[PDB]
């Protein structure tokens, strides 16, 4: 494919609650500034959290934060809570068709 | 698995200089018109048709149409060109993940 391919990684990973966690993103092509982060909780509405690389959504924790632009991508919480229990997927759309991330699955103890 | 599934027909098809020719898109749910057309030839860049199901993007042939709402979406050329030759994918943008077809490849016979 031309398509642009994103790769989360860690994959999968557990850490505790007051941990820092950052998990990262790449994309094969240059995609600019233009990277969503969302949050899937299981049978559930996304929750996108991070746009345009950098900026924060509206009603959206501080503690959240994404940074980058080009291929890589690093999403931060910077102090984790458990309502962070969440597959964490980055989406981008700066070139059809939007591609997205397997997901980091993120869970506790 | 609660992505949205978008699907199209038929999957590939052949058809002569000159005709009409329909292709389909359905989305496993509702997503409003939030849904682009967009054409692949094999080395280059994806180029978007249609957006929000049925506005032409400037330069695109006017040739090319988009209708539909909800589910079940439609793109048509209205005269078959022989450097119509490519893949016809669907794209909707109206719930993260953004997820898009397998597309209709086009031949001409």
């Amino acid at each position: 494919a031309t398509d642009i391919q994103m790769t989360q990684s860690p994959s999968s990973l557990s850490a505790s609650v007051g941990d820092r966690v950052t998990i990262t993103c790449q994309a094969s092509q240059d995609i600019n500034n233009y990277l969503i982060w969302y949050q899937q909780k299981p049978g559930q509405a996304p929750k996108l959290l991070i746009y345009d690389a950098s900026t924060l959504e509206t009603g959206v924790p501080s503690r959240f934060s994404g940074s980058g632009s080009g291929t890589e991508f690093t999403f931060t919480i910077s102090s984790l809570q458990p309502e962070d229990l969440a597959t964490y997927h980055c989406q981008q759309y700066d070139n059809l068709p939007y591609t997205f991330g397997q997901g980091t699955k993120l869970e506790i103890k």
